[PDB]
């Protein structure tokens, strides 16, 4: 139902906790576990993605994420979202890519994208939470339009 990768790097200590929480009641638990950990041991660098399937879900998740890093006292924050489109007609896939990169760049946004046979990935950097959210509605209406599969991972790394 919902993917979670998490990375702590410390030089000498590293960790790649990787989850699938299905309820998302779960999700708060595991987020919570992690935090009690860093309050203790204290990490140098953390990164956390949470994968979604809906524009609405995307909203929840960076918010949830924001709360986390915020509680963590991590102000040197670094966002990112990687939209994933899936569909057989490679035409409409591209049509989406164009339109998607457009809007990402209508703001100060830097994209990378890869298309590897009917799977098109589009990463997106250098924007506020406010943009990402608005860029994800756009991701979702695009999916709906040409009836392609969408996914929206919401990364957010941060050091301190």
């Amino acid at each position: 139902d919902i993917q979670v990768q998490v990375n702590i790097d410390d030089n000498g200590k590293n960790f790649d906790y990787t989850y699938t929480v299905t309820t998302e009641s779960e999700l708060q638990k595991v987020l919570n576990e992690l935090m009690d950990y860093i309050k203790k041991q204290g990490a140098k660098r953390v990164r956390i993605s949470i994968t979604a399937r809906s524009s609405k879900e995307a909203y929840k998740f960076l918010a949830i994420l924001a709360k986390v890093f915020a509680e963590l006292g991590y102000n040197d924050i670094n966002r990112k979202m990687t939209v994933r489109f899936r569909g057989d007609d490679l035409e409409a896939l591209e049509k989406a890519l164009k339109e998607m990169i457009r809007q990402a760049r209508k703001f100060a946004g830097t994209v990378t994208y890869t298309l590897d046979g009917n799977d098109l990935e589009i990463t997106i950097t250098g924007v506020p939470r406010q943009v990402l959210e608005e860029l994800a509605k756009e991701a979702e209406r695009l999916a709906k339009e040409f009836n392609i599969t969408i996914t929206i991972t919401v990364t957010v790394e941060g050091q301190l």
